């Protein structure tokens, strides 16, 4: 079972507004083998609360990290989207702060090591940290040195002793996936030199709220982060937020840069601008999160209505992709195998399995091309541009997509958008 949240991860306060509660829900990355019975399927409470002090949005509970990340499965290769995105992260980091060739770059949650490989091609020394022993060994086999550890003050000391001081410490997602964020911040304080940088990429709370991206809520994502809440945290551990760039990836993200409070790196104007923006858009006002909760109910309702309306007309519907967020969407909407006859997915592990809760079967794309599907529910909507670029034939035949946000809509639209 999962441990309930008491004090706030970032600022330490305990003043929680209730925003939305989806009740007990199965884990989004727990894909099941097909069976007659699913009675013993575990379910955990999924609900979010907003810290009135610093306005971090957090899940009400925390599912054991030994269950989640110690045996993660993860695709070798990746989207052309990701490959280019990884190369952009390198460019931003290296060029914006003039990191010389031969510099040392440490990555937390380094995974198979594709991101580190990009830094090596840019002429850098690297080292990975990832507690998934199965995946750490893969990266290690490929020639990308990776310590099978959790990041902490202790691991930071080990890195410094064996590999020296890093110019750049990188953490993607790992930041919104870790509960003890103080421990990470503390380990970073010890490890950074006077001019070193800590960079983290997470989904941006502003983007989430304005686009009603409620499906991005699942148990792996403990935190939903704005800049204000990070400043609040890093204040308490002798660190200063120095720069931020907004990114389109993952439905709207921010790449945040952090240095030592008394270090070389000057704070850019963008940091305070994004804090001024967060105030202006109502992140510190209860109304905004009641409005968000209302939008969820409206979208949930009309999206189920839309699906069942089409199925009543005899139109066949399926899912495109089987990402974690799809499993939130489908469970919250209460859709079954009677509603979506399958979900196509490129990941080989997932093919032949069944979705958590809904128990909708996952199939390969080559099977999907045999079927005469009328509508595809675009569960992997954050990869919309890549997917629509290659699905010309489907579109030409009269096929359509159902996009779930910012409001439910049908692609293609009835008229050309100028
Ligand atoms: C881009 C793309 C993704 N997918 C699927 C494969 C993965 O299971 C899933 C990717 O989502 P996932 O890796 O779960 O999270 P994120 O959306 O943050 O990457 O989408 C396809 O099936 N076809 C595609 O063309
Ligand atoms: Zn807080």
């Amino acid at each position: 079972t999962a441990r309930a949240v008491t004090t706030c991860r970032m600022c330490g306060a305990q003043d929680w507004q209730e925003v939305v509660d989806f009740g007990p829900v199965p884990l989004a990355d727990s894909f099941l083998e097909p069976a007659a019975s699913y009675d013993d399927e575990p379910r955990y409470p999924l609900a979010v609360v907003s810290c009135r002090s610093c306005r971090l949005m957090s899940l009400t509970h925390v599912v054991d990290p030994e269950v989640l990340y110690r045996t993660y499965p993860y695709t070798t290769s990746d989207s052309e989207t990701i490959k280019k995105h990884m190369g952009h992260v390198v460019a931003v980091c290296v060029e914006r702060f003039g990191i010389p060739e031969g510099s040392f770059v440490l990555e937390i949650g380094s995974n198979t090591g594709s991101q580190l490989k990009a830094f090596q091609n840019a002429g850098m020394r690297t080292l990975g940290i990832d507690p998934a022993r199965n995946i750490a060994a893969v990266a290690n086999e490929r020639g990308i040195e990776t310590l099978p550890e959790f990041f902490s003050v202790d691991t930071a000391a080990l890195v410094k002793k064996t590999h020296g001081t890093p110019q750049l410490v990188l953490g993607r997602h790992v930041f919104a996936h870790i509960d003890d964020v103080s421990a990470v911040a503390e380990g970073v304080r010890d490890l950074l030199g006077p001019d070193s940088l800590f960079a983290i990429e997470v989904p941006y709370l502003v983007d989430m709220l304005e686009r009603n991206e409620f499906d991005t809520i699942y148990h792996e994502h403990l935190s939903y982060i704005g800049v204000g809440s990070l400043v609040a945290l890093f204040r308490r551990h002798g660190l200063r937020v120095v720069d931020v760039e907004r990114l389109a990836v993952h439905g709207g993200s921010i790449l945040v840069f952090v240095g030592l409070d008394e270090g070389t790196r000057a704070t850019a104007p963008v940091v305070e601008e994004l804090i001024a923006l967060e105030k202006e858009r109502g992140l510190y006002e209860d109304a905004t999160y009641e409005r968000f909760a209302r939008h969820v109910a409206e979208i949930t309702a009309e999206l189920t209505s839309m699906v069942r309306s089409l199925r009543a007309e005899g139109k066949r519907i399926a899912g495109y992709g089987a990402p974690a967020k799809g499993n939130t969407l489908l469970n919250v909407c209460g859709l079954t195998a009677d509603d979506l006859e399958f979900c196509c997915d490129t990941t080989e592990f997932k093919q032949g399995l069944v979705l958590p809760g809904t128990h909708i079967p996952v199939r390969s794309p080559e099977y999907a091309k045999t079927q005469a599907i009328d509508y595809y529910l675009l569960l992997a909507w954050n990869y919309g541009e890549e997917i629509l670029a290659k699905e010309g034939p489907f579109l030409a035949d009269g096929g359509r997509f159902i996009l779930p946000n910012p409001r439910p809509s049908i692609v293609p639209p009835g008229e050309h958008h100028h």
